[PDB]
């Protein structure tokens, strides 16, 4: 079936909770504390089944008083739509007035308000009432289908139960395919099951035997059962309220604002870049509210819209996500959209120069960010909640060995490279390519392709070098290790010693001057051919000890040497001898 969560907003007494247990036919307030005042004191929970829909629409019934709204904030949260009260005989109050606009601010586009209290209300005030409303409703540009009823009579009760029908089937649900994301609204432990999650999921779906993260803390879980209203599920979808079988988590150490996540699926961070229509004194710090979770942060202006937030601590938030935004004090100030979760500038000047970019191409502006990284696809949707488009990418970028890197950064360092290079090849035989890291980080993903443009370096060893050919021979140490393998063949270890370079010697293997014989002997060209010259001299008949007699060599160098000679493909150890291959 399908799941929908609405909240119910409303002034204090206007009838909110007495709604829903007539509606949904569940007390909201359970609690004693309410039956004998009569209010409701934090966030409660019911549901309406429509059958014929196959949608179980998810109530979070809200508290009215003012001293209340951090509570009611993280109700309206996570909604898809709101119940909107209003008592006819007060009219519109600005409890009323604020929980819509929070809701609002959230980025709630759908409801029913409903005038109730239709019992104590005669038809003429009812009228204006609705009246008021309705003029209300289009001034908050928030159109509501408006339902008059009586939760005491059971007056139009039913007409009610069948505009929200109608409302909802009017509704997409695009969060059952994000990255799973639950709101923890109450955490506690039962009797042979463990600690319990219970929450509120936002987008995406788990299923029972999934692992997920409880992130403020970081502890993973499988979980272990869960279960819908009372009753045990192996499947809990974006809309739905589910409780979390999470033993692995201290329930004591769990508070609301609490998410569960599908693991690696988000980041942290302290820095914001949003959007609002406020304007944000940096001076006096505002209260930011989302995922049933209040935090603090300072505020710097980048351009007007666009401002940048700190925040007291670290934070999971997607691009696109909504916040609500109170006063020092408390009272309503406005709603705030994340265009960025953890930038890595925090400067002006880079983010109002690429704000064009930042609002209709997030990929770009994220090429721009740090370009020589490039982006990973998998990681776009880590931010974004969405894999990126392929269009945003493709006129602009062309990717390698699977990351986006925009045409752009790679002409631009192939001159940073290439100056940096031939300059310092002038008096040095080459550079460390972790002497490249120095300003370069890492580019090995990238670095065979700017060296594979540039036909003219390739990289030996730990050495970076010009192709300069005829430069080995007026090379110094070049010429010590040739001079050093006129005294027979030589053991890689002294060679080593006697401070010739690796660089050195491999190249001089590379180009047919040195060959390696043992897996550590090493031999000149010249004297390799000089031996098997002196190997020919006794015809093609030619056994093991007639080449130690041959040439004076010891089995330890003899037998590597012939052994090479067969991998050449000159002879072939054909049983006891060996015979000179046509
Ligand atoms: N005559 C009449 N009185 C009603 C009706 N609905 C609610 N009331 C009265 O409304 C008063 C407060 O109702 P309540 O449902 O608590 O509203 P609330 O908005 O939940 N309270 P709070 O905002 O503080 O959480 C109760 O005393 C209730 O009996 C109705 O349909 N008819
Ligand atoms: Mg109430």
């Amino acid at each position: 079936m399908k799941y929908i969560l609405f909240a119910t907003a409303g002034h204090v007494d206007h009838g909110k909770t007495t709604l829903i247990k007539t509606l949904t036919g569940i007390d909201t307030d359970r609690l004693p504390e309410e039956k004998k005042r009569g209010l409701s004191i934090d966030i409660g929970f019911a549901y309406i089944d429509f059958p014929d829909i196959n949608t179980r629409l998810e109530i979070i019934d809200v508290p009215g008083h003012e001293r209340f709204i951090k509570n009611a904030i993280a109700g309206i949260c996570s909604a898809s739509g709101l119940i909107l009260v209003v008592d006819p005989n007060e009219g519109i109050m600005p409890q009323t007035i604020e929980h819509l606009r929070v809701a609002k601010s959230f980025g709630i586009k759908h409801g029913i308000a409903v005038l109730t209290k239709m019992d104590k209300v005669d038809e003429e005030l009812a009228h204006i009432a609705e009246e008021e409303l309705i003029a209300f409703l289009e001034k908050e540009e928030m159109n509501m289908e408006i339902v008059k009823v009586s939760a005491v009579t059971g007056q139009g009760i039913e007409d009610l139960k069948n505009s929200i029908k109608k409302l909802l089937e009017s509704i997409n649900n695009l969060n059952k395919h994000k990255p799973l994301r639950i709101f923890v609204d109450s955490a506690f432990v039962v009797k042979g099951y463990g600690t319990v999650l219970r929450g509120s999921c936002f987008e995406g779906e788990v299923k029972e035997g999934d692992k997920v993260v409880v992130e403020p803390i970081g502890v993973i879980s499988r979980v272990r059962k869960m279960q819908n209203h009372g009753v045990f599920v192996k499947k809990a979808v974006a809309g739905e309220r589910i409780a979390l079988n999470l033993p692995e988590v201290d329930a004591k150490k769990v508070k609301r604002g609490f998410l569960i996540l599908k693991p690696e699926s988000y980041e942290k961070s302290n820095v914001l870049i949003v959007k609002t229509e406020i304007d944000l004194k940096p001076g006096k710090i505002y209260q930011v509210f989302f995922g049933m979770r209040e935090t603090v942060g300072k505020i710097s202006v980048i351009d007007k819209g666009i401002y940048l937030v700190r925040l007291k601590e670290n934070a999971i938030v997607r691009r696109g996500d909504k916040l609500v935004v109170l006063d020092s004090s408390g009272n309503f100030l406005g709603g705030a959209e994340v265009l960025h979760p953890k930038v890595r500038v925090t400067k002006k000047a880079f983010i109002k120069k690429n704000i064009k970019d930042l609002l209709e191409n997030f990929e770009c502006y994220l090429l721009k960010e740090r370009g020589p990284i490039g982006l990973k696809l998998e990681f776009f949707k880590r931010i974004t909640g969405v894999s990126p488009k392929v269009a945003n990418l493709k006129p602009e970028s062309i990717e390698i060995r699977g990351v986006y890197y925009l045409k752009g950064f790679i002409e631009n360092l192939k001159l940073k490279i290439k100056k940096f290079l031939d300059t310092e090849l002038q008096n040095a035989f080459g550079v460390d390519k972790e002497k490249v890291k120095s300003m370069f980080s890492l580019n090995e993903e990238l670095l065979k392709y700017i060296l594979d443009e540039l036909k003219t370096y390739k990289i030996v060893n730990e050495l970076i070098i010009d192709e300069r050919k005829s430069d080995l021979e007026k090379n110094e140490d070049f010429q010590k290790l040739m001079s050093i393998l006129k005294g027979g063949i030589k053991e890689e270890r002294e060679i080593i010693l006697e401070g010739i370079p690796k660089e050195i010697l491999t190249l001089s293997i590379k180009r047919k001057y040195a060959h390696r014989i043992g897996e550590y002997l090493i031999i000149s060209d010249e004297l390799l051919k000089k031996y098997i010259n002196e190997l020919k001299e006794l015809g093609k008949t030619f056994n093991v000890q007639q080449a130690k007699n041959k040439l004076g060599l010891t089995r330890k160098y003899l037998i590597p040497l012939l052994e090479y000679l067969d991998y050449l493909g000159l002879t072939v150890r054909e049983g006891n001898e060996r015979r000179w291959k046509r």
